[PDB]
């Protein structure tokens, strides 16, 4: 008796799903390949639509205390500093969308999310190598020679998803012609230029950009992440070190505020971004996918983790409707209730002009996931 869910991947999507599903009364364990838990030294942006999901988890208030609450998102021209858009966030967002827009330290958010999972149910050092849906249950084999069995398996295992591979076979090669540079800035370097350093700003030019925001309400730590054309990635790491000289050449011509940020860094890392992504895969048999395993996308709108967390919330609602004994109905309802919004996000990402002009972002931030009728 008593049915079991195995989740592969303890990233933001897998850890959200584990929390929501356990809080709903399901029996859930999580299997993560990393040998240890790492707090990523990076920021992340979380819109009101996802703060409403952290609310269900009991984490919204804590995240509000930890994060920065920008009053606006500014899009600015990279060369001139002209204001291309002034998107109201802050108290306007709280009233209009029903929750805060925050920017926050991603590693600390991630730790808080894993700490909401029942102790004894998250297993590190478990890299899935083989999975077989035997028809009435699924067996999972890990690289350390252990295994586990479950009634359904959630593929929360990211763009390199092994669940996706077991279903579709080996994915065609995808190359990388662009990178994201990442840096955290603190210090007198930050204090010296605090008057010109706005809380949430995207600096744009013809073929590249730099996004910048604070990670905490103290505004003592300032983060940037870029998107920049780059030669094909052939390094073994998921990242490599970059340098100020690299960044200053890539951002030649940008406004003095951006040059000040580059000069203020101590350590920059570079991350490969894929040129292409496959079409969504939602479920097959006893396997269901969420987040970057399901609908990998270019990072143009920076809503990927938010979409993974929305997936987790909607999947939980659908399993609450059907129970685990009727997983095929749940998995069908999940896809039916997510695919159009995922497709709108895809189409707007393709245009790559999100908040470049003074547009109304309500369709993203005002979305009411728990209000949607599953039908
Ligand atoms: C430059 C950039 C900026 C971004 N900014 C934002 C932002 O501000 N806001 C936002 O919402 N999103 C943002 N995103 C998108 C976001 O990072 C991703 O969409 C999100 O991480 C997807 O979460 P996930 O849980 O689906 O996958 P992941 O975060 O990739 O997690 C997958 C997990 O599965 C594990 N795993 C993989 N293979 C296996 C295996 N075989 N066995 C076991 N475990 C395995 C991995 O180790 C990992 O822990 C950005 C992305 C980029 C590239």
């Amino acid at each position: 008796g008593r049915q079991k869910i195995a989740i592969v991947g303890a990233g933001l999507g897998g850890a959200a799903a584990a929390t929501l599903l356990q809080q709903a009364g399901f029996d859930v364990e999580v299997f993560e390949q990393a040998p240890a838990f790492t707090r990523l030294g990076a920021g992340i942006q979380i819109g009101p639509n996802v703060m409403k999901i952290f609310r269900r988890m009991g984490l919204e208030q804590k995240l509000e205390l930890m994060g920065s609450h920008p009053d606006f998102w500014f899009s600015r021209d990279g060369n001139t500093g002209d204001y291309l858009s002034r998107i109201p966030l802050g108290e306007f967002a709280r009233r209009e969308y029903g929750a805060a827009y925050i920017t926050i330290h991603r590693g600390d958010l991630h730790a808080l999310q894993i700490e909401a999972i029942q102790p004894g149910t998250v297993h590190f050092g478990k890299r899935l190598e083989k999975i077989v849906d035997e028809g009435d249950q699924v067996r999972l084999d890990f690289a350390d020679g252990t295994h586990t069995v479950a009634d359904i398996v959630i593929g929360a295992d990211g763009i390199h998803s092994k669940i996706r591979e077991e279903l579709l076979g080996a994915e065609a090669p995808i190359y990388s012609g662009w990178v994201a540079h990442r840096a955290l800035i603190r210090g007198v370097n930050l204090a010296q230029h605090a008057d010109v350093f706005e809380p949430c700003v995207k600096w744009w030019s013809e073929d590249r950009h730099m996004m910048v925001y604070y990670t905490t309400g103290k505004r003592d730590e300032y983060y940037f992440v870029t998107g920049v054309p780059h030669e094909a990635w052939d390094f073994q790491g998921a990242f490599v070190d970059s340098s100020q000289e690299e960044m200053r050449a890539a951002f030649e011509g940008y406004h003095p505020t951006v040059q000040k940020l580059i000069d203020a860094t101590e350590s920059i890392t570079k991350w490969p971004l894929r040129n292409r992504n496959p079409l969504p895969l939602w479920s097959r048999g006893r396997l269901v996918l969420l987040g970057d395993a399901c609908h990998p996308m270019k990072p143009h709108m920076a809503q990927g983790a938010c979409m993974a967390i929305e997936d987790a919330a909607m999947l939980t609602r659908c399993l609450q409707e059907t129970g685990l004994s009727d997983h095929r109905t749940a998995f069908a309802l999940y896809e039916a209730n997510r695919k159009e919004r995922a497709s709108q996000v895809q189409s707007v990402s393709n245009a790559n002009t999100w908040l470049y002009s003074q547009e109304d972002p309500a369709w993203v931030y005002g979305y009411d996931l728990y209000g949607q009728q599953l039908e």
